[PDB]
């Protein structure tokens, strides 16, 4: 009797609230499950293996190609063309790219995100930076200077389990990641030099080489143990809600540049699980949640980025300092490679990064290994497409 919705993290709390109003408005009962992002990919895999799971699923954009490849998401092309709230034409092209495969559409953008630099304005001033670092050389320099405040003080965080980080920096140094032929180029100089660059922060003590176990207010607030980092909109919301002691002492900025300062485009879509016996009510739910006023309500409350383009004309999105930075960054933000093995490739990058930063492996050598692993994965997939 109940429409099952799987959602993730902090956003799923807003979705649960909205779903309560949906149930009041339509009479359709809805149970929203809240799944940590850390566990979600495994939970999705289990649902696919068992063909049992939710009716509506919040899908991280980077996993769209995987779960379309697996046949787990319903083709909703005809249905979204005929909604006035879910039509692809309303959304940013980069967001739409995460939903469309071989001419068919498999979800509706729910929110977008991109990654920006968060920095303590007061602490950067004290090391001679009146504005955020704007190049790789400046990020390195400021970070190293901030790390000299003390043995347990740092300058910049590199999250070893953040799928986007290595690949963002790689593209900034001109690596396409995969060349025109689909061949991975992780062992070519642009990428190798990127990973050397990131390792430089570990080697010089300016990025922590273990998880310090601090929440954002404890690491970025107070005396600013970690005084620069990269994140998305959800960290503006977190810091506004949890770090009052640094109100007026931090800001965001666009990413520092190397060749370019491109960031990632991510977020989440709403999709219908292929095996659902509630497809009609799933679509009603998605249409309702795509109402522009329903969207803007929760988006602005959480400082989140709409994937719907006309939302950006809203006075807050044009004039709020955080939204100005996100909007600027979004102009050039690109999805991670939209390939069905992305997550597994990212996890492989993670292992290789750990061999380097913790194991002391030579970067070129480890990138040769990693690139071979990736090529092997791609061949393994190709073979499934050639029976
Ligand atoms: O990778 C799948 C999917 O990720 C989306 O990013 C979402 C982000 O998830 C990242 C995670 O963030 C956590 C946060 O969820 C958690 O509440 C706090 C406190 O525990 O810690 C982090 O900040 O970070 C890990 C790396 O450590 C990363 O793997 C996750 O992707 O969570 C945000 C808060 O819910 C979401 O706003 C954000 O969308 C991408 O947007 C999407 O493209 C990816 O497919
Ligand atoms: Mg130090």
């Amino acid at each position: 009797k109940v429409l099952n919705v799987w959602a993730m993290g902090d956003e799923a709390k807003s979705l649960k609230e909205l779903a309560q109003k949906f149930t009041k408005d339509t009479g359709i009962e809805v149970k929203v499950q809240v799944i940590p992002w850390a566990n979600a990919h495994d939970k999705l895999l289990t649902a696919v293996a068992s063909k049992s799971g939710p009716d509506v699923v919040q899908m991280g954009t980077t996993w769209m190609p995987e779960f379309v490849e697996a046949g787990a998401l319903l083709d909703i092309t005809k249905d979204v063309e005929k909604s006035k709230n879910m039509n692809s034409d309303l959304f940013f092209p980069g967001s739409v790219k995460t939903t469309q495969f071989d001419g068919k559409t498999y979800g509706v953008p729910w929110y977008a995100e991109t990654r920006v630099l968060f920095y303590r304005t007061d602490l950067l001033k004290k090391v001679g930076y009146n504005e955020a670092p704007k190049t790789w050389d400046e990020l390195s320099d400021a970070a190293l200077k901030l790390s000299k405040r003390g043995k347990d003080m740092y300058g910049f965080a590199i999250d070893p389990n953040e799928q986007t980080t290595g690949f963002i920096f790689g593209r900034q140094n001109g690596s396409p990641l995969f060349d025109k032929d689909g061949t991975p180029v992780f062992n070519k100089k642009p990428f190798v030099d990127t990973v050397t660059y990131l390792d430089s922060f570990i080697k010089n003590g300016s990025a922590p080489d273990t998880d310090l176990g601090l929440d954002a207010s404890q690491s970025f607030g107070g005396d600013g143990i970690v005084p620069m980092f990269m994140s998305g909109p959800w960290m503006v919301n977190t810091l506004k809600d949890t770090a009052p002691d640094i109100d007026g002492k931090w800001a965001t900025a666009v990413l520092p540049k190397k060749e370019n300062n491109e960031s990632s485009l991510g977020g989440a879509n709403l999709s219908i699980f292929k095996y659902s016996n509630k497809k009609d009510d799933a679509l009603k739910f998605m249409d309702y949640m795509s109402q522009p006023d329903v969207q803007l309500s929760w988006l602005k409350d959480t400082n989140s980025m709409p994937a719907r383009m006309d939302a950006w004309e809203d006075d807050m999105l044009k004039n709020d300092p955080y939204y100005k930075v996100f909007g600027e960054q979004m102009k050039t933000a690109e999805p991670m490679p939209l390939i069905p093995q992305f997550e597994e490739i990212a996890q492989l990058y993670g292992k290789s990064w750990e061999q380097i930063y913790r194991g002391g492996a030579d970067v070129q050598t480890q990138m040769d290994t990693f690139n071979d692993q990736v090529e092997a994965l791609l061949k393994k997939l190709e073979h499934h497409h050639h029976h």
